[PDB]
DNA sequence: AACCCTA
């Protein structure tokens, strides 16, 4: 199996998941093994488009990992 | 109050 799952990320709480020099981001890539394309800033936009690509499994894990991030903010 | 990775 091999999908995408897309969300949004408001600014003010991206810092949160990727992490100091993308410590906390390469965590959740590792731990999960899927692939995830956080998009660049876009100025007139508010917040980061967030893809999550890879079997049931490692998206499902990556998700609950972006959670317990968010949970924290 | 807001970490900037991968690609
Ligand atoms: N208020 C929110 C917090 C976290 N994620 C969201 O999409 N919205």
């Amino acid at each position: 199996q091999t999908t995408s799952h897309e969300l949004t990320i408001p600014n003010d709480l991206i810092g949160c998941i990727i992490g100091r020099q993308g410590a906390k981001i390469n965590e959740i890539r590792q731990m999960s093994g899927a692939q995830i394309k956080i998009a660049n800033p876009v100025e007139g936009s508010t917040d980061r488009q967030v893809t999550i690509t890879g079997s049931a499994a490692s998206i499902s894990l990556a998700q609950y990992l972006i959670n317990v991030r968010l949970s924290s903010e």
